[PDB]
């Protein structure tokens, strides 16, 4: 249960001192990524957000705008060009809100929410990277939401079931809450921090969730929750964040038109619910110890054959299944049959579909697990179905 | 037919001084580049490219081991962190070569198709930036083969019918194809240079192409072939590149044990069919006016009610298209139904659904195009079945 071994095993990815921090993703790694990212855009899509991309640097005169960037200034990445001088984003707001700045937006807009997979960049200390924990460039499942006052205990609503809804989906349902205090200083009104303290408080009660106050301070912009899910080895990862924003949209001149027809500031949540995905992904490779489900496998089935003899059928069998929409691959290596299925089962591929003489004159595959399951001569189309499904629901266990 | 005269209209994406030469994506700009993705992704999978992600920045010190670093040292733009430089990456290849050199290669694994949609920048001077199709930063559709000599001439012929295929989805038939002289000073022996050329007139035999030798001298690499497509206003847009190399696998030490148990040097073969995909849809802004086909449309059917009576109905439609993968809109607002279907056809959405009183009691709707054109009442399911094949299909015209 280390994701270092695993994803060298498997070959997921790679780093190198040349980039410190900074992910190599191969192609089985990039698999598990995207997947990712369909996931994440199917539960969004629910919640109707937008997704948008915004540019990879922006000018420091923009991020000096924003407020505490004396504190923050220190870890971003800084570049130049004809004299004028950039900041790699190391935060996807500044971005979200300049996209929100571009037409006139009323109350009809809002809640309007924005979401993005957006490579973001911190020059940490090279002491304290780690694998893919502890990095320099990191995407996660970033999103914000502008919203009225009125709308937050709905919108936060939203954000906690997105969290359980995702947490469960991999097998976290032991999931701890923190809701931070106020701290000495503060951007925003008490009247303003008490009212979405108490659309907080209303939204974790009604979803029944036991929330602890967290002993440290917490942001000066606006109140914040944070979501610890606990693996099998019952270890704590936090993960999700929901951080309510006073501060930014005034700072970078965000407005709508209000019902009263009079020019209002929003407030904005931003909100992450896996995190860093990198993070995510290594989280994941120690909670299954490298025997991903089947919908997140790299490669979800491989097709063999015992002689030559079978392997046009093989390779009609892997087109078959590719163009349903299964990650397959063929193996007709030159290899004792024996030999091939330990390797891919060393390899954590899900199903083994063998090929000898009766399964081509048969029309029929013989499958085999990874876990060393034998299920027998089946037919193609029901091989397919089956795969289907356990793939389209995202099912965490075999047929 | 003004891409940034478009892309306002249709609210596609917008540029600030803040980010000069880079792109803000909106929701339905980033719609558009998300569907080309799915497309590019697709083609690929005939020929099982790998897709991988490389980092964004890497140490200088690799990006002077590449070769002719002199001439673009000046393009790139530099940042530092713990008293080491680094290259915000303007070309994916070496990142692609670092992948290459994890693990022992032989040559059964050659050719190896490895594709990146990588965002890559350059400090290009202020004055030449323009919309889409000069920028700063940009996505190809990027890939490098690595391959053997003698794999050269197959490899080619998959790039070129690569390159018609794509093109001619979009509607581009005329294509234009040089290819490129060899230079005083390059990289390699005269026999590897005049095998390749071999190998690349051959290619484009076979497929009867008609190509031209480009009068400006070529790269240093080795040879080249450029594609170039014409639009309906019979302007010339080159997109395609194909370029060998010979020197970039040997400078960055990539290797392979051959079938004589001989360590040596793949060919590398660096080829792009869109070229830069901002500047493409650019281009397909213009060459379709904004009216995309209905797989390119961010929003494919807008729905409306003509009172508060249909709105249940409309809302019901609204999911049912939606979980049959169709990018609709319900548009619920209280104006008349003529001001609603002639907002929706300037903005160029290819459907509209019209839910009256005889619709909700009959189970159907009413569907007009945005030409105008008065398709009559029809069932919701053969609505759903005739987008659907439009859309799997990425059909040009409408129904
Ligand atoms: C304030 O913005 C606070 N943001 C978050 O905690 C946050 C959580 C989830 C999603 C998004 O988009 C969020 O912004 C804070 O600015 C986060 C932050 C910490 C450190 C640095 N840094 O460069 O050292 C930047 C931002
Ligand atoms: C040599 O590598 C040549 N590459 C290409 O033309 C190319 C075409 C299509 C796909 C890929 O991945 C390619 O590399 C050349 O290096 C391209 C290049 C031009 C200018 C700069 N620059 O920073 O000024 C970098 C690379
Ligand atoms: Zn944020
Ligand atoms: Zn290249």
């Amino acid at each position: 249960r280390d994701h270092r071994k695993i994803g060298k095993q498997l070959d997921l990815y790679h780093m190198q001192e040349e980039a410190p921090g900074m992910v190599f993703w191969h192609n089985d790694g990039w698999t598990i990524f995207r997947e990712l990212e369909v996931f994440v855009r199917s539960k969004l899509k629910e919640y109707q957000y937008q997704e948008v991309k915004g540019p990879f640097m922006m000018d420091r005169v923009l991020w000096e705008k924003t407020g505490h960037w004396d504190n923050y200034k220190d870890a971003m990445f800084t570049t130049s060009s004809e004299n004028r001088e950039y900041c790699i984003k190391p935060m996807n707001c500044p971005g979200h809100v300049q996209i929100f700045n571009q037409g006139l937006k009323s109350y009809r807009d809002l809640p309007l929410r924005m979401a993005e997979f957006g490579s973001c960049h911190r020059n940490e200390p090279s002491g304290s990277l780690h694998g893919l924990m502890r990095v320099r460039g990191f995407t996660q499942d970033d999103a914000h939401i502008f919203c009225t006052e009125e709308q937050i205990r709905d919108e936060v609503n939203g954000c906690i079931r997105l969290v359980y809804d995702m947490y469960s989906t991999f097998g976290f349902e032991k999931i701890v809450v923190k809701l931070s205090t106020r701290p000495e200083k503060r951007i925003g009104s008490d009247e303003m921090w008490d009212r979405a303290e108490a659309d907080l408080a209303v939204a974790l009660e009604e979803n029944n969730i036991p929330f602890e106050y967290q002993l440290g301070e917490g942001a000066f912009k606006g109140p914040k929750i944070e979501f610890t899910l606990y693996d099998c080895l019952d270890r704590a990862w936090q993960c999700g964040t929901v951080q309510l924003d006073f501060s930014l949209p005034s700072r970078l001149s965000a407005s709508y038109v209000g019902e009263d027809n009079e020019r209002k500031v929003p407030v904005m949540i931003h909100r992450a619910i896996l995190g860093s995905m990198e993070r995510f992904i290594g989280i994941l490779t120690e909670e299954f110890a490298g025997f991903f489900p089947t919908w997140l496998a790299p490669v979800q089935v491989v097709i063999m054959n015992i002689t030559d003899s079978q392997s046009e059928y093989v390779n009609e069998l892997t087109q078959k299944l590719s163009n349903a929409g299964i990650r397959v691959k063929a193996d007709l290596r030159n290899e004792k049959i024996g030999f091939k299925i330990r390797e891919h089962t060393l390899r954590r591929v899900p199903y083994m579909l063998v090929c000898g003489d009766k399964e081509v004159e048969s029309g029929k595959v013989a499958v085999r697990t990874r876990r060393g399951k034998d299920l027998g001569s089946m037919d193609v189309n029901e091989v397919i179905e089956k795969l289907q499904q356990e793939i389209r629901s995202r099912s965490l266990k075999q047929l």
